[PDB]
């Protein structure tokens, strides 16, 4: 019923609190204490000091063991974490159990393992006097990492940033989304119980503008800011940290495409586009909101998708056979519904959905919408260019390989793309021409945590994952010995 | 007498021009045509288009071979490049012959080779269905790289950015310092004569605010901005590209320290600090302006360094035995002299220098100052904390190793540091505790081009050099094949 | 014409000599002096002393520049090298001009570049006393490398070993095949004229047993033995160096398969198999001598291949549209023909060829055979299991993917395989299951010099190419500093 | 007690057994069943078959998880492993507790982690038709690994080979020293209880010639032979596998030097050399048996070492304050004593030791010798050049740096060297000149498991540890896709 901040080893309240609302039924889950500027400073100062403490003296093997203990602590409370994620967001219990929570445990274990095996470089060189010199690099913590995370995959994305930060020996001040504060608070309890030293991990609650989020980005004591969320928010943050020339790592919006070629396994493609459009009710940065299907199979694709989409069970997270929960909030539902209207006004054909389901129970006070498919829009329509972040896709026919490549690339975004084809040459030839961070062939959101992850253009800045995270969360320093 | 812009394969003039003045004698060298917003736009569009032309079709081996040809063409005009860099900046001819021009040639060769040898990653994974998946990464050009370079090592820093940009298959719009435009204009001729396709390399002349530099940073058509220069300028550029979320790479100011331990080779450390403080008349980001010397050798060090500083020949670039030329400009001299006055005001002892030499010839119309040594200032003094960028160092005693490490690190900058000690443990123990991008032990500015190069805190953002350059100037894309 | 040994900077003759015979017409090309044991010792001692000369003092940059001069020297005498390869082996002039000689040049250039860019490792560790330690590795020359090469790709395979050896700072004693000693002798001239210091590169001529090859392998002065050739010879050499526990690197025989799946591009597959079976008259270790074609397209494949094999031009190296020259020698032809008879005895159907062409000119005194195709042999037949090393292939149908994988792997060899398929999944799924060093999909013998190259089982020992050559030809040494 | 073989998941007896003798007192510990040729074959065939079973189907994550369970199993029986190691070897309990057993556990954990994190390479290339090609590598099990280990660090060295072998997906047939079979037998129990599939790990007991060791090396079913032990045995083994061209990896003898410069911390160097000479009663391949001390400190060094050596407590493994236990066996003691006499015969001064201690108890029936120090021998003396493998060192003075470097390098061996100096330049300058696999500066036998580990010359063949192990125990295969 109440969620506290976690600062310098202590759970602490605040002068103000805000409502945490279950989107299944509009009911109050808890009140959340909002950290103010003083508390943010206190968090950052504590993190700075923690760097000079026992955390700073741990060997890499011991730090890694301790991180493995955080992962163990989450596993030990697995079902509590599931319930926490579910309550905040309305996501299906099965998704929380298979995707959200196990990925958070894996995030810690993977970066603990990387931290342990990573090494640096030795460069030998000749000099004028014939004695030579040695250059070697070492890996130091960057310092205090400020973490700001979104609500689509709360624990997953939170720990995606927090785990490599800690693995590289940094200290952390982390601000989860106001819409999904619960699993982050549980994680803070796991950290405390695991004996993570005071000040190493700090959790602050609040909003962005004129709240904890902004105060973090403005604090001169942080060394870097890592952020996942809206593109325009990324621009704001970059401006905020600019005077301290802080390092930044961004994963921002997309308007991602799926492309189905005539030679695709059609049933697999229909199935694939279904999950890529409607997973988490379409509320993943990685979702496909534009779909291009070859003309010769377009009608059969749209027909098959319509059928599968209409079979999707929209209901309670714990309901048998449920496929979709609600949107995160009423405010977000208002945005999505305003796009549903905008699509009609723009001339779209509503193949399916386009409204909100009727339950005749508590769920009518929730924030549900229906899975929606449009056709008939131009490539320039706002509904096909702007990110909606709802369970929706527009499907469009295409004819030629180069044509569709140009159409996928005709965007200010470039996060990810999914391609369906059985042809060897086409798969590799087309993939390399798509201007995004991630291309999937005959699948979607399939993740190896070692790979580079991120987007080009407005979709991001930098890369994370594997060695790219080890690079960002570390200060690589060069030492030259004249011999 | 005239320096043109180079846009889309053609040398073009402009409506306005500005003076290029020789700092040795205050005389006019050339008129430089200033690119306006329209010309900057034309350069960017031409760069965008060149990406889809012949340049985009070259194999990695053919691109590398052409970049080697650029290097060859500089080499074939070696003495012209020397005379250009000298005329603009007043640097001694011997420095231009040994440092500036050869490093510019070596920059191209190094990144050409790196481009031929670099590869990417293959990740194998298991899937639920037991068929598995492949993730592989590919290296693509990022796009159009905006380059803005400073006047301290004009061609070296210009090519430091341009070489890896081209080696990675990018196209370039580059704006060199208004104080040192000549060698860059010469490079454009080499580019043209070598057969670099139109639009691949574009040179725009001008200033920062309300001029070519600002127009470049604000153009939506660039994919990245790499910049070396003032720290506050870095902040301005970060703000300016934030709306487009552009990749940025910064090498900024420094207030670098040298530390001389009791067990140093004293005569070598004196000579070392002389070189680190007064090379290029102290106008390098890497120069030492703070010097800490063990108490037991402090008086001897200061006396030794005074004698050597007064031996330095300050004069014409090709004068016999010359060690120091003038500062870059009268405006920069006004800044430096302003700090010379501030130091006396803050209670400094002037061990030597402190003013301007009197030549009683045309050099009196140039921008010379004396090499200057201060003692007696507090660690809080402005002259000890703010980057001056002239031929000066303050020398302070220390007693204790941990004390001196704290005093070195007590700075909003962290670019480089030089340490003098003959003790094995001390060299490695102390070095790793210095919070800077580069440490030298028993030398200074010894460069291996494969090392990471950059600074921490206000001194930089990101790293370049070796694979760090190959990452920044590349778009690293992940492709996932479900099998 | 005469071919001398090259020892300690000098061309020298020997007590004994043998004939170099043109396989096109059986005429004498030159006399070759056979090095005795005394001269082999002299070469090895010279190479040992060369490690302590000026060669050992060169910077990696300077050594790389010199290697680039060797490559320049071959390029400057390109057609002389083409002429020499062709004379010894009868290979088409077009193959020599496009494959053989350019690869030899690219071998030197690639490893010189690799030597310039390559670095080693830095490992930090904690210690009980809390002060830590550093482990760093350095790359040293291994010492004297013994090189023994075969006659199939004479200069290519010779420089494939010699180039990385020199690039890693080693010295070399090299014994080319008695059947192809010309191009290597010319290479010795290039080395001498490029100013390669005396003893760095030594060339000895002769045979295996009781001759230069054996003497080299028995000499205690070498640090490693690298070898390409027959599998049994590999075993003999391994025994010979065992008393000195010398490092060895072997690329040995193969009985390589090609697999054509039903979804293949049939015309391309036919042309591909033609190439992989008959290139260099089937005298490449990488050639396919067993072919598996899906039952549904088997007859059509065999018909198509027969027609193409019959259009092949067998004749003079510079003859218009020539596809195949002779075999290396009459003795080799004796072996290949004996297998032609054996195949008939084992009950093979001779689809085409199976004899020797009748020229009615000087070529009838050469060592030509016809390109040959067989069907109807069981998987256990000697001709399907033993390496023939001539222009021949057996074709057999298959039904099942798992079945054909098993049949390809049912072999004591494991060098290479080519598979033909347009299916994305199939290419990757099948390729990873083939127990060979190298798989090609929809091509054959397409080389990127950075990749690992070698065979499993009886087909080799170790890998070369890229970092694997850099590792084999270097002493990687670990240095640990306790801090 | 009895020690059985472990073949295809079953503990089995043999036709013959041999005695396992406690070297502290000469009493019988157990009878050990000696595997015959038939049982060796059964073990190899079972290892082959296990590759095609459930073991072959584990994901890299699952295989790693299971290898961690093996480590967990050892940890759970920690004191039993200690007792087994101690009983077989007479090693001090505190050594087994801190070095031997924890390293066996760490071997498994380190390679499990490396297997989880390791990835391979992607190479892009251009082709004539302008479509390009992809080369990528994959990591496969080599096959069946034959492991032969020595008695000096039984479980440590046994798991040093077995852990990476299993981590890379191989199956194992492993033969421990007849002198120390107990801990390896306990390990098979741990494997069994952890649910390692039958045939994945096989333990065969026995001798070398005409026994399990020989039979394993000559078996055509193994893919590789990894071996630590005597040099001459390495030669024997290299010959035995030659007919199969098996991959081999050797860590062989040494005659290692320590060098103490005048500027060393003398006290630390005396303690360091005491540890390097007498650890495990001088029975480690890495022990120093030759010591060079600068003449200015020679007498003080030798006097101090004499004092510390005489303070060494030689006795029972669980004796209070024990430093040294017995040698491994009476047979080994006879060898070491023959060297003690030989030293006297070539004119040595015995500074201390030189015989066997008189205990007047059951230990007199064991295999004890005294820690021994010689001076007065020339560099050509057999006792200064041949590996003794007992608790002994000769100390010689030196004058010049280049002199002592030549004397260290004047050896058919080159495993390791330790150097004592406080001078920064000297440390790096001298270290890189010692022709061995491992140099320690101001320490000895400090191990980072990521570093390359092995010797040059007669001391080894190949490298293990880190990526070097990952390379040797893996088949790295290239796949080339033409696009
Ligand atoms: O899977 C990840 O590591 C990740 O960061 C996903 C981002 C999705 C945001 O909506
Ligand atoms: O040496 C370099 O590569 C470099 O970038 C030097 C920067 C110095 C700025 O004053
Ligand atoms: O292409 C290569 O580098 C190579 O080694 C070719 C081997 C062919 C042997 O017949
Ligand atoms: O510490 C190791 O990994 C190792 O292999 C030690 C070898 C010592 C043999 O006597
Ligand atoms: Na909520
Ligand atoms: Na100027
Ligand atoms: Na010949
Ligand atoms: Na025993």
């Amino acid at each position: 019923s109440q969620l506290l901040n976690y600062i310098d080893g202590n759970f602490v309240t605040s002068a103000s609190s805000f409502a945490n609302i279950n989107p299944v039924n509009g009911k109050l889950i808890s009140d959340v204490f909002e950290a103010d500027a003083k508390q943010v400073n206190e968090a950052v100062v504590a993190a700075q000091n923690a760097l000079k403490g026992p955390w700073g003296k741990l060997s890499v093997q011991d730090r890694a063991a301790l991180i493995h203990k955080i992962a163990d602590g989450i596993q030990a409370r697995f079902e509590e974490f599931v319930a926490a994620e579910v309550a905040d967001t309305g996501r299906p219990v099965h998704q929380a159990r298979t995707l959200d929570i196990p990925r958070a445990i894996a995030n810690f274990r993977t970066f603990a393992d990387l931290a342990k095996t990573s090494h640096t470089d030795l460069f030998e060189m000749s000099t004028s006097d014939g004695s030579g010199a040695l250059n070697y690099t070492v890996r130091k913590p960057l310092g205090v990492i400020g973490v700001i995370s979104p609500w689509d995959l709360p624990l997953l994305l939170f720990t995606w940033k927090v785990a490599p930060a800690l693995a590289c020996g940094n200290t952390v001040v982390a601000k989860p989304s106001e819409e999904s504060p619960s699993s982050a608070t549980l994680l803070a309890e796991v950290m405390h119980d695991a004996g993570v030293p005071p000040g190493v991990f700090n959790l602050i609650h609040g909003f962005g503008k004129d709240s904890a989020g902004e105060f973090l980005t403005q604090h001169p004591g942080i060394s870097a800011l890592t952020f996942t969320g809206e593109s325009k928010t990324g621009s704001t943050i970059m401006k905020a940290v600019a005077d301290g020339v802080k390092e930044v790592s961004f994963e921002l919006g997309g308007k991602n495409a799926a492309v189905v070629f005539a030679d695709a396994d059609l049933d697999a493609a229909i199935e694939g586009v279904l999950r890529s459009s409607f997973t988490n009710s379409g509320q993943v940065c990685l979702c496909s909101e534009r779909v291009y299907v070859h003309r010769s199979i377009f009608d059969e694709f749209v027909s098959g998708l319509k059928v599968e989409a209409e079979r999707l069970v929209v209901g309670y997270p714990d309901q048998d056979g449920v496929n979709m929960g609600p949107l995160i909030s009423h405010g977000h539902r208002d945005k999505v519904l305003s796009y549903y209207r905008l699509a009609v006004d723009e001339g779209a054909t509503v193949v399916t959905g386009g409204g909100v389901p009727k339950f005749n129970d508590e769920r009518d006070q929730g924030a549900y919408v229906q899975p929606t498919i449009w056709t008939g829009l131009s490539d320039k329509a706002r509904c096909v260019t702007e990110e909606i972040f709802g369970p929706v896709c527009h499907i469009s026919p295409f004819d030629d390989e180069d044509e569709v490549i140009n159409r996928v690339n005709d965007s200010n975004y470039g996060l990810a793309c999914a391609i369906w084809t059985t042809n060897l040459s086409r798969a590799h030839r087309v993939s390399r021409q798509i201007h995004v961070g991630l291309v999937w062939v005959n699948t979607w959101y399939l993740r190896d945590l070692r790979t580079p992850f991120g987007g080009v253009k407005l979709s991001g800045l930098g890369r994370e994952g594997g060695r790219f995270s080890m690079d960002f969360y570390s200060d690589i320093a060069n030492i030259c010995i004249k011999i």
